């Protein structure tokens, strides 16, 4: 009835009467823009057959096939639901086809419950039979998370769907796309999701990756859940003002997940707790990176790297692009444009640098006994090719070097070529990451060189409103053929099993090293394996401002080390965005400029020596570098128990609803507010300041605003840094590579709350070994300070770095004059009595000739 209710029965064409009435749906014309004419009734769909059956982990029920019109073909008679009460905070239920197997996700991570039912949950269960309803709702207040009954269940072999009602507008996540907000738009949107190699634009396509996950904030309180779908088919999320939700997918089954916490952060805990957590970054790749498409030749690279190093810009990463192969071949080097790469490697690794290469799963079939090509050779020895509908044909594609056969990263035997591949590689560059693109998979020609067969996969009976309206635009035939299945199934995970397998081939080439992945396309749980970057940008100050919410967004998903391409890839950069941009980016999680081809050069260095933007470049990536143990203790966090990096304000202030919306400033973690100038022309920015103490990153003074909009004064050489009141920060005094900025003195920020509080912490390792945490060799230790005293304590000390670091300068925010500094050791007073500097101005002291030896216990105490 209510119109904001009404569940869209004509989502494929103008709605009619006539469709109306033959697919047995209500007609209603009347209504505002967008609410749809022709709606499902209160009993379409199914309805429960018999009782349900308790089963060990929660109850199955079987569903019966209320007697309907074939929509969109093949309607399944009967339908299984298995649901399973798997941890207090996590629900699981899929829908099945009773009668058949059907296509389902071959998750890496996700493996199959056995257990029994969770005791002490934090939801219920309710099932309604006719028609058939399911409904999860929160316990302690009986708030209904989860509603099916707002719509039907449809099952068809080519189209399922299923909607839930949603207790609040605060719903955020869903992708990959440019939503340009981060709350999403309610009102009437429908969101396609299909790996797809497309412009990151204003037009709101489906876009290079598929993640299904969303997070609603239910209250002020911060309770919070969130709704996860296990399907790798095309599909689209439609969103409307009931509120409502609706996943409306083509194929394979309705595997869905929901997920309680007492807070939006507790939410992300428990989804990445699922679909795997973050891999920890190696701490050279939170440094920043450079990287542009057609330096053309080694030469033209090089003079970019040293006018970069010669400006003292902290710049840990050089990434080199397709100009780098033999005519855009997969494993070669152009032995002229590129004479001298091994040296050259030599020369960014004795500068402490790192070197990035680019890899396309795309692979030449051009090869003859005259002119060999290894990697078309040894991977055709091995069979290892996607194969057209025939099953044993490789499919042919075209890509960068020309016609290319396509590797099945799903096949295990794929991995062993791949990894010999970069081994053999590696013996001739030796590159420290990987860059891995065009992975959705991207095509030059819709599905082959012989186009796609006419047939239900490559023209199914429903598309979702995916760009160009066919699923094989610009990828490869639905009906192409590979190990986990055809790839009208198996399309969305391309992108995934490529970083699965790409991380295997590390194993080899970098032996117990975490390496460095960077991918394009994504499916749900790709951070266990990569970073991400949003993709072919484009020099406007509209995609400077949609950058944030993707980053915010990918964080949701696990994915923390994401950024777009600092300046934008496509045009010419105007001065002016490419300098708010790099003030912004040095805060981007993952931190790198990189520019399309033929474009003017927007490297930091190629403004000018002595510019206003490499000025500033350098000053923010030198805070971006001071606070890079904080960072990385950060991604710590994500990878152990799931914490977001980049994160949106309202994950630390859901109490003020002033916050819900905001997606112009973010923070990293919970204690640093960073607030960019996102307008042509500004030097100040409306800005939200949340209700915290907050003190200036620069100044250290205490800003006099709190819990209210402020007009923010940012000249062309700030940003909004801000340090929120009751953290301490780990800093390391910066140098222009990590390697070197590692062995530099420690330091800590103590920003004091209200009471003279405030915590901290610091993680410690080595910065390169895989799997330190999970091996346990680790350093972690804490920080509290309280009137009159800082305790440093130790939490896990299995890891000493053998360089002697130690705190050598304490500086306090806030605080009235500290005096008879004193400091002890293990209870033992000890190192003379530090010298202590204090502006009464300002309310800071710093505290110096202090060695604080990082790994040890001490007391530091003062009066006031
Ligand atoms: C793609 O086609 C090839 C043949 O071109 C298939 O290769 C088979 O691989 C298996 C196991 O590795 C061998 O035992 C067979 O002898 C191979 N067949 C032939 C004709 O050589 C390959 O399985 C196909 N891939 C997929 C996913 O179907
Ligand atoms: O390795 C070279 C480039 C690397 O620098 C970028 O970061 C990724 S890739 C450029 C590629 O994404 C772009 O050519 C699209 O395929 C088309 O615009 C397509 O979308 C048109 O249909
Ligand atoms: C933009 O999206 C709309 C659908 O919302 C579509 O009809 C149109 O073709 C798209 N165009 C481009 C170039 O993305
Ligand atoms: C910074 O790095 C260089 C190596 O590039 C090293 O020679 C120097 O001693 C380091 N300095 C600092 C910040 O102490």
């Amino acid at each position: 009835v209510n119109e904001l209710e009404r569940i869209n029965c004509i989502p494929d064409q103008p709605p009619t009467k006539a469709t109306c009435d033959q697919r047995g749906c209500c007609w209603n014309p009347q209504g505002a823009v967008s609410v749809p004419w022709c709606y499902y009734s209160k009993n379409h769909s199914y309805h429960v057959e018999g009782n349900l059956v308790n089963t060990n982990a929660g109850f199955t029920a079987r569903l019966k096939n209320l007697p309907s019109s074939p929509v969109f073909g093949s309607n399944v008679d009967n339908v299984l639901l298995t649901a399973e009460y798997q941890t207090s905070n996590r629900f699981h239920f899929k829908l099945t086809d009773q009668t058949n197997n059907r296509f389902e996700v071959p998750h890496e991570h996700v493996q199959s419950f056995s257990g029994n039912a969770a005791a002490s949950l934090t939801y219920q269960v309710e099932i309604s039979r006719q028609p058939f309803s399911i409904k999860v709702t929160r316990r302690s207040n009986n708030r209904v998370l989860f509603d099916s009954s707002i719509g039907p269940l449809l099952f068809a072999d080519q189209f399922l769907q299923l909607s839930t009602r949603l207790p609040s507008t605060n719903v955020y996540g869903l992708g990959e796309h440019v939503h340009q907000q981060y709350r999403h738009d309610m009102n009437w949107k429908t969101w396609p999701i299909f790996n797809r190699d497309t412009t990151p634009n204003g037009n709101g396509t489906n876009l290079y990756g598929a993640q299904t996950f969303f997070l609603c904030l239910e209250d002020a309180s911060g309770l919070s859940f969130g709704v996860f779908l296990m399907n790798s088919n095309a599909m689209e999320v439609v969103l409307q003002p009931a509120p409502a939700i609706t996943y409306r997918t083509i194929g394979g089954i309705l595997d869905f997940y929901v997920f309680l916490g007492n807070t939006p952060e507790q939410v992300v805990q428990e989804y990445l707790e699922l679909i795997g957590r973050p891999a920890l970054p190696s701490y050279w790749a939170l440094g920043f990176h450079l990287s542009r498409y057609e330096y053309g030749t080694l030469d033209n690279m090089r003079e970019v790297v040293e006018r970069n190093r010669a400006a003292q810009l902290p710049y840990d990463v050089q990434h080199a692009d397709i100009d780098y192969m033999d005519e855009r071949r997969d494993f070669t080097y152009d032995s002229v444009d590129f004479k001298g790469f091994p040296e050259f490697v030599n020369e960014l690794h004795n500068n402490g640098q790192k070197l990035v290469i680019i890899v396309d799963p795309a692979i030449s079939n051009n090869s003859s006994s005259s002119k060999p090509y290894g990697p078309y050779d040894r991977g055709s020895d091995m069979k290892i090719w996607v194969n057209s509908s025939d099953g044993v044909t490789p499919l042919i594609g075209e890509v960068w070097p020309g016609q290319t056969v396509f590797p099945d990263y799903t096949n295990p035997n794929c991995a062993v070529w791949w990894t010999k591949e970069f081994e053999l590689f590696h013996n001739q560059v030796e590159f420290d990451g990987i860059w891995i693109d065009m992975n959705e998979v991207s095509n030059f020609v819709d599905g082959s060189v012989s186009g796609c067969s006419t047939n239900n996969l490559n023209n199914p009976p429903f598309t979702p409103r995916i760009l160009d309206g066919y699923l094989f635009c610009k990828t490869l035939c639905m009906d192409a053929v590979q190990h986990w299945g055809k790839q009208y199934d198996i399309h969305n995970l391309y992108g995934y099993s490529m970083a699965v397998a790409t991380a295997e081939a590390a194993k080899t080439v970098f032996p117990n090293k975490r390496s460095f992945i960077l991918t394009r396309s994504t499916f749900a749980g790709s951070g266990k394996f990569a970073a991400h970057w949003l993709g072919d940008n484009t020099a406007t100050w509209d995609d400077l401002r949609w950058s944030i919410p993707g980053v915010l967004e990918f964080n949701l998903f696990g994915i923390p080390m994401v950024g777009p391409d600092i300046c934008g890839f496509a045009l010419d950069t105007p001065e002016e965005l490419c300098r708010r941009w790099m003030q912004l980016g040095a805060f981007y999680p993952f931190s790198r400029n990189h520019n399309g081809q033929g474009y003017k050069d927007q490297d930091p260095a190629s403004f000018g020596a002595d510019s206003l933007l490499l000025n500033s470049s350098r000053h923010y990536l030198n805070i971006r570098y001071t606070l890079l143990p904080y960072l990385y203790t950060l991604f710590f966090r994500a990878h152990s128990r799931g914490d977001t990096v980049a994160r949106p304000l309202l994950h630390e202030f859901y109490e003020d609803n002033s916050t819900w919306d905001v997606h112009q400033q973010f923070l990293w973690g919970p204690g640093l507010l960073i607030t960019p100038v996102l307008d042509e022309g500004a030097e100040k920015v409306m800005a939200y300041v949340p209700d915290a103490v907050w003190y200036d990153y620069e100044t250290g003074s205490q800003v006099r605003w709190r819990k209210q909009k402020v007009e923010m004064e940012l000249p062309g050489d700030k940003i909004g840094l801000h340090l929120r009141g009751g953290y301490i920060f780990p800093t390391q005094q910066p140098n222009t590579t990590t390697l070197a900025s590692r062995k530099n003195p420690l330091g800590l920020i103590i920003a004091l709350d209200e009471n003279k509080e405030a915590k901290g912490e610091l993680f410690w390792d080595d910065g390169e070994t895989k799997d330190t945490v999970a091996n346990k060799v680790y350093l972690l230790c804490e920080f509290s300070v309280t009137q009159n005293r800082l305790e440093v304590n130790i939490s896990q000390s299995t890891y000493k770095d053998p360089n002697n670091l130690a705190f050598n300068e304490i500086k306090i925010l806030g605080t009235e004059e500290p005096s008879n500094v004193t400091v002890k050791h293990n209870g033992v007073p000890s190192q003379t009595s530090p010298t202590v500097t204090y502006d009464s101005n300002l309310k800071v002291a710093i505290i110096t000739d202090i060695d604080l030896l990082l790994g040890e216990a001490y007391t530091v105490e003062w009066a006031h």
